[PDB]
């Protein structure tokens, strides 16, 4: 799709068997969840961002559908505000910045 | 231009006679800016990003040049550790996300 940037570019995302929605973000270097049931083993770790640090818990070869779109890699999971989709994802979709 | 979103995307801007790096960042409604000097009148504003929120300065009607391209909008300086352009500013150099 082609998306403007007059709104939050959201989209939804199944992960774990659950519909969420997500914002696409070109400046996160990594994927943060809230936090979510996700089965499995996870390391943690912490991320920065405008505000400060947070502990999460990175989650490794997990599938994600985004806009339908199949892809598999790390997640971090923790107190985020919203759902973000970060550049590891983002490469992965094919996902491209114009103007 | 096309962006992949290999690297962290980055231009170059141009602002109150300065020149900086930026982050295209979709994700992120505002623009918000290390604190540099900048001309005029401001007012405080506080901004939540992922992490918590910090305290910035309001610019109203500032010049930007990112690329070659210039735009005039609001601009909020403080203590971010990264120059982020939000969508505030992205809209009007005509960025679109695609996959
Ligand atoms: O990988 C990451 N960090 C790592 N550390 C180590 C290794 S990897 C990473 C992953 C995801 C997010 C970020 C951190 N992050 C943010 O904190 N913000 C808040 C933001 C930035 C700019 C403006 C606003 C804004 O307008 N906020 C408003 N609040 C109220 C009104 S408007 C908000 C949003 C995301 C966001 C939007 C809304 C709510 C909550 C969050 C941006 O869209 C993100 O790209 C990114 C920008 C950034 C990148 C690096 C360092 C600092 C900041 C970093």
């Amino acid at each position: 799709p082609q998306v403007t940037l007059w709104q939050r570019p959201l989209v939804t995302i199944k992960i774990g068997g659950q519909l969420k929605e997500a914002l696409l973000d070109t400046g996160a270097d990594d994927t943060v969840l809230e936090e979510m049931s996700l089965p499995g083993r996870w390391k943690p770790k912490m991320i920065g961002g405008i505000g400060g640090f947070i502990k999460v818990r990175q989650y490794d070869q997990i599938l994600i559908e985004i806009c339908g779109h199949k892809a598999i890699g790390t997640v971090l999971v923790g107190p985020t505000p919203f759902n973000v989709i970060g550049r590891n994802l983002l490469t992965q979709i094919g996902c491209t910045l114009n103007f």
